């Protein structure tokens, strides 16, 4: 705590991460966990929605939010213990920030100030956070301000890289870099979203079924709100399925 | 007019060349009855569906526009194979069996299963099997002619109709089919013969879970066949009847109006 004064690849004493670990465990819905552990996968409707069967029930599942939640929990639980996913091509944080700023999801306006200057600031700001980012999150930025590494949260998974610019932006602009708990939480949340399957940034059917949904058998304590928020829907019951 | 022998319009659904015009009012009338019950909207849906996946051999999921549907593969393929039988009547290409199957051994296998309805009071199996063989031997000429169900002089089953391309029906169903062919078909009247025989063959060709295991090919790779052979054929060769909208075989499960990206 000085800094503040699952992929099949050290202990964390920090009371902030162990507290976030406890918060996940608390909302953990065991019957949903069982359903996901034992699902038989049916197919993807689109990148956002998948169909799965458990006993005689057919479920519609929000892959986007399920994978988001999955990666968030893996971030909190494998914290500081991540394998590294090397980028084949190093990506200048500057170009990434510019790609972010030149896109409508940035919400950039002239009141923000010129783009180049904001891009440069983002690079310098992220260079400062680099040691901590590489240490705890295996998010690797070198002294040239190139991104060279991302956490390998699960094996054989590369997050949709078209989401990389906006990830980089929100990492500087949306993360609470000032309070330890809100930092680790908001960072993991931003990273979770970047890793999540999101249709706008989308062979992917294969990854969803065999990589993402496989890890959903093991590495998620799904929250209780999933039974009511519309991320998991029972579409039908087939009583004679096993008859 | 009347049959007085035994009693794409140039192509089949299997993309084989036809051989002769269908001259019989019986089958023409059965064709009209299919056409009469046709539902253009279900048809459009099957034509333009995007397959999601099989739950098991009986049930699949597909989506069309923004709607997700649960579809009874068994009853859909049944109906598909029935319509092909009626339209391609006497014009089928032949699915040749890699090894001939003696009708006796098939009937015996059938009599040994509960689906046959055999009971101890019915008579010896061997005797019921022998009768079935001789009965089907007498129908062999008409069967090969009109339906491409081919039995040679020795009582071996040697060919089946190729209803759609690259599909082999679940052959574990063959014994009960042979039994029911002898037993459940109305052989007395022309129209009811052609109809009840097509119905029996359609059920034999239909995808039924009790005759499908994890190793089945049909050409869980039965899953590949269901998606790419059976449901592909469903895009073009079926006029789904209106009762499919109400009988529970086609159920809308969800609407995803913001599906697109």
């Amino acid at each position: 705590n000085l800094y503040f004064q699952a992929a099949c690849t050290r202990i964390i004493n920090l009371t902030s991460v162990l507290s976030l670990q406890e918060e996940i465990n608390e909302q953990g819905h065991e019957v949903l966990r069982e359903m996901l552990h034992n699902h038989s996968f049916v197919g993807c409707v689109n990148p956002q929605w998948a169909l799965a069967q458990h006993q005689t029930k057919l479920y519609l599942l929000n892959t986007t939010k399920l994978s988001e939640e999955l990666f968030y929990q893996i971030l909190i639980y494998d914290f500081a213990n991540f394998g590294v996913l090397r980028l084949s091509e190093p990506a200048p944080l500057f170009d990434l920030a510019m790609l972010a700023l030149d896109s409508p999801e940035s919400g950039w306006t002239e009141e923000d100030g010129p783009k180049e200057g904001l891009a440069e600031y983002i690079v310098e700001f992220l260079k400062k956070k680099a040691e901590m980012l590489a240490d705890y999150f295996s998010l690797e930025i070198d002294e040239e301000g190139n991104l060279i590494g991302l956490p390998l949260l699960i094996d054989n998974y590369v997050p949709p890289l078209e989401g990389l610019p906006i990830f980089i932006l929100r990492l500087a602009t949306e993360v609470n870099w000032d309070e330890e708990k809100e930092c680790f939480e908001s960072l993991s949340k931003e990273c979770a979203m970047f890793y999540s399957i999101r249709k706008q940034y989308i062979s992917w059917k294969w990854t969803v079924e065999h990589i993402v949904y496989k890890a959903l058998r093991s590495h998620i304590l799904p929250p209780k709100h999933f039974t009511e928020d519309g991320n998991i829907l029972q579409l039908a019951n087939l009583p004679d399925l096993y008859k």
